[PDB]
């Protein structure tokens, strides 16, 4: 009766919220939670190692990148990139693909020369720009993409081969949704909350060399490089959603993988395409149909007075989440890896009723 | 099986009753048939949560009216530099009295980004001691003054504090904040990571005046403005919404036992069984701190030479102690115990204490 399509936090997998239950009281036989562990304790680090091994095994990520959890979300990676990596007389560059990108240069703005690679803007972000499109500079500090844009319901299908500067992704809303080769990226970051765990960890995986090092005048804890050599054991880190994140990497392992999950999300998001495609234009995506999301589907109606009666029987009927963002309107359900098939399912069901009814 | 006894420094020793509920209610909060984890931060279910998180701090510290109470990502280690990010500006001067470790990292910070200034400072005592208010050297421009108000790795702690009206007063309160009644319109702003008294890691608690920090703060990215926060009431991004649910659940359980003064009373009498012992026991344990700064959260002490000092700690983590080796620059032992440490664990270290003194 509860359908979970919050777009984030969001739904966890059932068995890593079980198991979490199971021993919140009594963490590996310790007698205490995970929650009252010191960070500095063997208890603790085997878990923050645990997280990492399984990122890096499920991920194939190569020996040369470090993987970060840090505190502040994906929003505090939008200016800590450039704090580190725009230096004077480089260029921070940006490929807009919607609004979680224009977050990501204006903070760089805030710090450095800037400058839009592509975008999609004038055509309300309905897709990805062909990569033959990018505007790339001698002097780029980096060239910054956002790879499932959330709130738009696009996704890059692939990624661009940069190798003048490094490719960095915000990939807050599908990371680990299916396979990637790492070797792409300079850095890619996501916070958790979406596709990873419960919220309060960001997951940054890093070519080491391009960010282990000092940067003169960067705050302690806005230097990547303090992270690196600590191992994000700095200072406190956020020990809950680490072993929740854990949990959830084990859910991935367990039932088979990246491979495993993209085959899962790309059958359910079927689901919910197909639903819209035979509509006859009663739903309209946003997408265009080579830019479309596995992992926020975006859509309206015909008119408000038609979205607002949908979004109105959706709540009636347990759907939780499904108000689009006002930027687009409409609706978004957000397919994440642990909304279960049989939610998109329920909410074909549902719109397929809503259409024979009005 | 070994027993438990929950000296840990941060994160540290939670109540029972905070653990119990979130376990009850942990794949169904609110009859939402989700987890508080799997809310949105949006939602009316995990907003209740959020502003009773406030609520509650703001009943148990009384806290004025006109200060607002921020939840932030990053820990009091964020705040070091974000404190003067939004308060330092040129022309200005970031005064800091030197109380230990945490008082230096705080300097350490604000020293990136402006000048700064040493009131006073006990480094030179081994920082044993709260120095004489009376030393402390003031500018007409100061930004602030800043202070620790417990010094965790020192175990030393302010009994009272300065009247200040010069400038803002600043407090990092991580290790003591809602210990004890506090009169917060003594302070601008106080700041605390959660996981030493308020609840788990993730969240760092900031109550600060409206009408102080966020103004002149154009050229400072969006997340590190208080201004930021303080408009979205700390929702402009996705806050730890575990890391809340579980304050407020410590909170509720503070207000339950009778708020700050009965804390206050359980703590002090925790503090007094482990501080006799060491003043009783004729030298064999020496507490770093001068009696007349003792902290009754972070009690530091040695034993007469470093092998009975790793022979005492290795008894203790035999017998189920938790948490109780020193930071490296006391070295010895700390016996953190915060709110929710229980005087029964504090009995079982005078125990252990007694024995190993009797037994060497
Ligand atoms: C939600 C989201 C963010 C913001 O994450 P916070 O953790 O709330 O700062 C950034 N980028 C994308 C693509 C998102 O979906
Ligand atoms: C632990 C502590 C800190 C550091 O807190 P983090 O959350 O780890 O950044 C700062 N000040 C005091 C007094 C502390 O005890
Ligand atoms: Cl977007
Ligand atoms: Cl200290």
């Amino acid at each position: 009766q509860v359908f979970n399509f919050n777009a984030g936090p969001s739904a966890l997998p059932k068995p890593a919220l079980e198991r979490a239950q199971k021993e919140l009281l009594n963490f590996n036989d310790t007698q205490m939670s995970v929650m009252e562990l010191s960070h500095r304790s063997q208890s603790y680090e085997e878990v923050h190692e645990q997280a990492q091994n399984l990122l890096r095994e499920l991920l194939q990520i190569p020996n040369d990148y470090q993987i970060l959890f840090l505190q502040g979300g994906a929003s505090l990676q939008f200016t800590m990139l450039p704090m580190n990596l725009l230096t004077k007389g480089t260029i921070g560059n940006y490929v807009l693909t919607g609004s979680w990108s224009e977050k990501a240069l204006k903070e760089a703005k805030l710090l450095g020369e800037t400058h839009i690679a592509a975008s999609t803007k004038a055509n309300s972000y309905q897709s990805i720009p062909d990569f033959s499109e990018f505007q790339l500079n001698e002097n780029d500090a980096y060239l910054h993409i956002t790879s499932n844009n959330t709130i738009y319901g696009t996704q890059y299908q692939n990624f661009p081969e940069i190798n003048h500067a490094p490719l960095i992704a915000d990939m807050s809303s599908d990371i680990l949704s299916r396979p990637l080769k790492v070797n792409q990226f300079g850095m890619i970051y996501a916070g958790a909350q979406k596709n990873l765990g419960p919220s309060g960890v960001t997951v940054v995986i890093v070519k080491k060399d391009l960010l282990n090092t000092k940067v003169e005048q960067v705050p302690t804890m806005l230097q990547y490089a303090t992270h690196i050599k600590s191992d994000s054991l700095y200072n406190t880190p956020p020990t809950f959603s680490i072993y929740m994140l854990r949990n959830v990497l084990d859910w991935i392992k367990d039932l088979g993988g990246a491979e495993a999950i993209a085959k899962q999300n790309e059958e359910k998001a079927k689901i919910i395409y197909d639903t819209i495609d035979e509509s006859n234009g009663f739903y309209v995506g946003h997408a265009e149909k080579g830019s479309r999301s596995l992992m926020n589907v975006t859509f309206n109606l015909r008119n408000e007075e038609l979205n607002q009666q949908f979004l109105a029987k959706a709540k009636e009927q347990g759907f939780v989440g499904l108000n689009g963002h006002r930027s687009v309107g409409g609706c978004r359900a957000s397919i994440y890896n642990a909304v279960p098939i049989d939610a998109c399912i329920a909410l074909r069901e549902l719109m397929i009723q809503f259409k024979e009814n009005a």
